[PDB]
């Protein structure tokens, strides 16, 4: 219909989640934000990705274990590990990360590039049970892949609602 039936749209926002590897930790972010934006008819306003910090894991799909976790939750992932760009940190609003190496990593590459627009933080630093970090469960089993995707779900509806 019009574009004048609702309240005018907002200029879209943009996320990033980023780990080392773009297979395990920051495509369940991904696809948990995902989810709550095309629960809450949004997802037209929200550029939404995931990318790693190396190359190790390019072309890869999620973590199989992951996944189980996810399609447990009914979200089952679509993705393709990709290592992050340059444009990236010109092109996103927000780039999200799970730990501290991932953090150092990041803020080198920050300083590489011309036009940093992102905001460079952890994505616990968005939790209201204050778990700063979230682990790797690379090394892990199912119930730390829970517990990641339960931190997601709370990290990802409060950074929704209130931005840093």
């Amino acid at each position: 219909g019009s574009h004048m039936e609702f309240m005018a749209e907002q200029a879209t926002k943009s996320v990033l989640f980023v780990c080392l590897g773009n297979i395990c930790r920051s495509p369940i972010a991904e696809a948990v934000f995902r989810k709550l934006v095309t629960d809450q008819n949004i997802s037209e306003n929200w550029r939404v990705d995931s990318a790693a910090t190396s190359g190790y894991e390019i072309g890869n799909p999620p973590d199989y274990r992951g996944q189980s976790c996810m399609k447990r939750h009914g979200i089952p992932m679509s993705h393709v590990a990709r290592q992050i760009t340059k444009e990236d940190f010109a092109t996103f609003d927000y780039i999200l990360c799970m730990d501290e190496s991932n953090l150092r990593d990041l803020n080198r590459k920050s300083n590489q590039v011309k036009t940093c627009k992102a905001k460079i933080e952890l994505l616990g630093s968005y939790d209201p049970q204050k778990q700063l970090i979230i682990e790797d469960p690379y090394y892990g089993n199912d119930s730390d892949f829970e517990t990641v995707y339960q931190q997601c779900v709370r990290c990802c509806r409060a950074f929704l609602e209130k931005a840093h």
